Formats: structure tokens, C-alpha cells, sequence
């Protein structure tokens, strides 16, 4: 897998070439295109590329190898990068909205000297680049319109999710009462699971000619569920994670996030435990956050997670058995294996 | 005309109804949809509606009246409102980027208590609403894909323009040297003229079945030129405008805008006039701005505008004669009449 991830990053350079070149018939806009190039190179590079890579892996497993000519695979590479650009667009914008300082250990684009709120237009350009690529590489393909609509629906759903999330954790408002499990699962589904798990596989499906509404509804049932586990596990690792094997240290408590952990804690917790979480959930002081962390362990949450994970794992297998056909189960199982590890 | 503008605003209420109702099968997202409703009603209402209205006017003049059934006209109403939503999206975002205080005399959405930078996601939702409407009302139409692509290209071109503009007038940097006429016309074309004049007419064209590349290239030649005059005249009225008949007072000098006025001034101006504009172009003090205003009149700019306008007017007529056919010239002349007045 981590060999294919090399050929994927490899293609970025062509993606950039093809995008930063309508200045050919239009030298007028050269300065703008140069900024676009810089936006792409700062923001589309430096993550794990797993979503876009999933398009390519899925594509191979879905389409005949004798159908996999140089051009087909080229479009697979481009659509996966389209997923990554959709992500880069969300992240640049999300970083501004919640005033983050760093992303991928690195300085947030909007925080760089001389960028600031201009990053809002930068973010929008990242979104537009998706549709320029699709038209450049897929205009003639029969699934063309399908992919445009899929990308657009994924944008809209993520944005609804971001809204839900922003209503839910108004930065400057610690109201633990709106952190229900039902609102949690609703936020994970729209803001994270649709574009992170359904979109990549759906894209490869359409590219492989599988446009059937039932097949997508079935692939969606599996992927949304995998997405829900993914975020739940991420909320768990944020805190109890091993900061060495993860990649950074977590701050969900220090940000009043509607984390899975805190939904669980509140779902339990005597009314004294209620009002001591309602006391430390937000501040930057390591004494106050480690207090809640403690209250979590005291409620055995890490245990109820480890139970949840095993239950979640058997549920997803039951889902693959039931709803994978006639797609090769490998397409879902390859994913499950990498998320649940 | 100002009777049709009534039936257009009238339709907004249905637009909102149809948009704020996927919560039907999805009560989970109710709070998000309510925020969307509030975003639409604050931001899509309160301007002059001329761009969207142009779609409808153009549609009637392009398609047979016996082809104009209740459903056709319904889609015309929706696509025009789609233009308005594309605009509301740009404006909400542009207001944040240059820290404006008011828009349409009213408080900028992002400046309202409790909104702030969340308006970035709000802006994106406005954009997404375009494509939800197009799919809801035009999915089955043969020009469906054409309109998606037209809206997407209009987004991308406006965004390139906004980039060009932001590179050009770095708020915090008064370098009068990058205010060339060529950079000016390049900024007006991408950021303003494509979506303001080409998009509305192009949309009606596609809806009326006129998808021919040459016809659009010809309609584009006229409309881009009309757009250039529109912005140039707007830059002129910003300052020398009569604040009573305009609608508000101008600030282009107080903002270091790459205005037509200042491009002209610099294109003239002895090197003492160079360095006194290079002295007052930006500050808020009414003494320093009225200084430049004076320097403008001293260079007779208002005269060279009045010459420019007449020349521009005959040029556009020559363009309509040449490039309108086989479209009814009324479609372009109705526009010209309202802009040049
Ligand atoms: O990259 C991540 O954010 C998490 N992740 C990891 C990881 O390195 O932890 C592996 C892996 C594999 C496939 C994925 C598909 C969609 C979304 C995330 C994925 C993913
Ligand atoms: O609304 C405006 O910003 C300027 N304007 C006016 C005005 O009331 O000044 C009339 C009018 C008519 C058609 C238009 C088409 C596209 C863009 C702007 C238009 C427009």
C-alpha cells in the first residue's frame, strides 16, 4: 500500500502543471495563477493522502486490468487528487474558522505573514480546482456528470455538518447540554464520514461504471458506518492516544469539542461528576484538563471504547457480508483493516 | 421592468421553502437548515436583483412564448435566483476579506454578534445552494450540465479576479506602481464582468437551447465590454457621483482601490502630482482624500470619463450590430440602456 502512496504523490506535480496553465492564452492573470500554485503546494501536500489514494486503490479493484490503460489510470490519479483538493479546501477554511495555529505540525496557511483572511479566497480556489480537473480529464467520460454531482453533494453535506458542529460547540459557550449522542452521530456523518469514506469509493465506483442507485446506497451504508467508527476512534486517541505513534498531542478537551469521549462521560456521570466536567471542560491549564481526563478513566470510558471497537468491528463485517455484493468485499475490507488497526 | 422585479422577489419565498426542506427525511439536521434559512434571508435579499432578473428578462426574449409554460418560467425564476446566490456568496466572503462594516447600508453578515468567521461556512453554503436548486429544477433538462459548468466557470473566474485584485491592492501596501490600466481591465474582467454580464445572458441562452460555442463567444464579446464600462462608471460615480441619486457615499480613495480614476490620474500626472497622490491615497482624513479628489479634477479626469462614456457607448452599439445576430438585439440593448443611463 505504502508503495502506491508514492505513485500518488508523484502525480501531484502534473496536477499542478495542468492547473497552473490557462495563463497560456491568458498572460494577464499570471500573478493570480502563481498564487494558485503556491496555494496548492502549501495546502494539498503534507497529509497522509489516504482519501485520494483510496480512489485509486478502489479503482483497480473495481475495473478490469485490461480496461486499466494508461489514460484510465491517469483519470483515477486525478479524481483521487480531486478528493484531496476537496479536503485541502475544508481544512484551510476550518483552520481560519476556529483560529487554529498549526496543521500537520506546520503553520496554518491563513496564519502566514501576508495571507491572513485572503485564505478565504484561496480556499475557494482549491474547491474550484476540483471541477477544472474533472473537466480537463473526464469531460468525455460517461460518468462525468456523476462525479461533478458527487463532489458537489459531498461539499454541501460537509458544510451542513460544519454548520451543525458550529451551532453545537459555540466557541465561547460551554453548554454541555447539547452534546447528545444523536447530535454527535449527526455531526460525524455529515461533516466527516460522507466525504472521507463514501466519496472516495463512490468516485471509483462511477469511474468503473457502477452508477446504480442501490449499489451506491449499499456502499454508503457500509462506508458511513466505517466513518462513524473512524471519528469515534479519533476522538478516543485524541486523549488516551499514545502521542508517539499518533503524530501529535490532543486538545479536544481544551476546545470544548463535542467529542465522543464527552458524550459518553455525560451519558454517565453523577450530578457531581456532571458539574465538575461542567467546570474544567475548556480551559488551557493542564491541571484542569487532566482533571477531566481523570474523570473519564474513573467512568471507565477507555474500557467502554475497547468494547465499542470490537462490537463496531463485528458490525462492519456483518455489513460487508450483507451489503458489499456485487462489489468485491476486498474494497471494503482493505479499508476496514487500515482504520481498525 | 420594475414590475417584473416584483415577481422575481416574489419567488424567493418558494426558493427558500424548497431549499430549507431536506430535513424532511432528515430531522437530524434541523438546526443546520434553520441557520441556512437565516443565511439566505439575510444575504440574498436587499440588493437590486438586476443580475438574476436579467436571466428572466433574457429568457423571455430568447424563447418562444408558446414555449414559455408555467414550468419553463419557473426554472427561469430559479436560475436567476441562482445568479443572486452566487453573488451573495461572493459578497459575504468579500466583506470578511476586506473587513467591511456595512453592505447595502446594513450590517455585514459576518459582523453580526455571534456570526463572525462562521460566515465563511455560511458563504460556502450559499454557493452550494446554487447546485441544489439546479438539480431540483433542471436535472431533467438538456442544458442541465451546461448550467452547472457555467456556474462553476463563473465561480472560478471571479475567484481568479479576486486573487488578482488582492495581489494588486495589498491592504497595508500603497504601491501605486502596480495600478496599470492593463491590470485594471484584467481585474474588472475576471472579478466583475464575467459573472455580472456574461453569466446571466449565457444562462438564459442555454435555457433557450442556444448552446453554440460561437454564439456564446459572440455574446461574451459584447457582455464583457459592457461589464468593463459598468465597473469604470462605478469607479467614477464612487467619487464624483451624486450621493443622493446613487445610494451611498464612496470610499475607493480611502481604501487604496485600483480604481479607474487612479489609473487615469497616474497615467497623467507630473512627478509632483505623482508623489502627492502617493501621499494621500489611503488615509481616512477627509482633508487628505479631498486632496486627491481635487488632483483628479485638476487632471480633468471627469471630462476624460465623459468622453470615455460616449466613446464606450458607440463602441458597444457597433458590437451589438456585429455580434448580436442571430440573437435579438433587444437582449443586449435592454442591458446597455440600463447601464449607460
Ligand atoms: O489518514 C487518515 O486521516 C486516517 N487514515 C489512516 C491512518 O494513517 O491512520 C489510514 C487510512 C486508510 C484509509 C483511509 C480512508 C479514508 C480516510 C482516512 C483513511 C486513513
Ligand atoms: O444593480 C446594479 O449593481 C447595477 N445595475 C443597475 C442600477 O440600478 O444601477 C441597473 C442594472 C440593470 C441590469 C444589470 C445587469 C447586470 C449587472 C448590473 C445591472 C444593473
Amino acid at each position: 500500500y505504502a508503495q502506491e502512496k508514492q505513485d500518488f504523490v508523484q502525480h501531484f506535480s502534473q496536477i499542478v502543471r495542468v492547473l497552473t496553465e490557462d495563463e497560456m492564452g491568458h498572460p494577464e492573470i499570471g500573478d493570480a495563477i502563481a498564487r494558485l500554485k503556491e496555494v496548492l503546494e502549501y495546502n494539498a501536500i503534507g497529509g497522509k493522502y489516504n482519501r485520494g489514494l483510496t480512489v485509486v486503490v478502489a479503482f483497480r479493484e473495481l475495473v478490469e486490468p485490461r480496461k486499466q490503460d494508461a489514460d484510465s489510470l491517469q483519470r483515477a490519479w486525478t479524481v483521487g487528487w480531486c478528493v484531496e483538493l476537496l479536503q485541502a479546501f475544508f481544512l484551510v477554511a476550518d483552520d481560519i474558522m476556529d483560529s487554529s495555529l498549526t496543521r500537520r505540525g506546520q503553520i496554518c496557511w491563513y496564519q502566514k505573514p501576508g495571507v491572513g483572511l485572503d485564505a478565504i479566497n484561496d480556499a475557494n480556489l482549491l474547491e474550484a480546482c476540483i471541477y477544472r480537473l474533472l473537466k480537463l480529464y473526464c469531460r468525455e467520460q460517461p460518468y462525468y456528470l456523476n462525479l461533478i454531482e458527487l463532489f458537489l453533494q459531498s461539499s454541501y453535506q460537509t458544510e451542513i455538518g460544519q454548520t451543525l458542529d458550529l451551532l453545537t460547540a459555540p466557541q465561547g459557550n460551554v453548554d454541555l447540554v447539547r452534546f447528545t449522542e444523536k447530535r454527535y452521530k449527526s455531526i460525524v456523518k455529515y461533516k466527516t464520514a460522507f466525504y472521507s469514506f463514501y466519496l472516495p469509493i463512490a468516485a471509483a465506483m462511477y469511474m468503473a461504471g457502477i452508477d446504480g442507485e442501490k449499489e451506491h446506497a449499499n456502499a454508503k451504508k457500509i462506508l458511513l458506518e466505517m466513518g462513524e467508527f473512524f471519528q469515534i476512534q479519533d476522538d478516543y486517541l485524541d486523549l488516551f492516544g499514545d502521542p508517539s505513534v499518533t503524530g501529535k498531542i490532543g486538545t479536544d478537551i481544551q476546545d470544548n469539542k463535542c467529542s465522543w469521549l464527552v458524550v459518553q462521560c455525560l451519558q454517565r456521570a453523577t450530578p457531581e461528576q456532571y458539574q465538575i466536567l461542567k467546570e474544567n471542560y475548556g480551559q488551557k491549564e493542564a491541571e484542569k484538563v487532566a482533571r477531566v481526563k481523570a474523570l473519564y478513566e474513573e467512568l471507565d470510558l477507555p474500557a467502554v471504547f475497547l468494547q465499542y471497537e470490537e462490537d463496531s468491528y463485528s458490525h462492519i463485517m456483518a455489513l460487508i457480508e450483507q451489503y458489499a455484493a456485487p462489489l468485491p468485499p476486498a474494497v471494503f475490507l482493505g479499508l476496514a483493516r487500515k482504520i481498525y488497526k
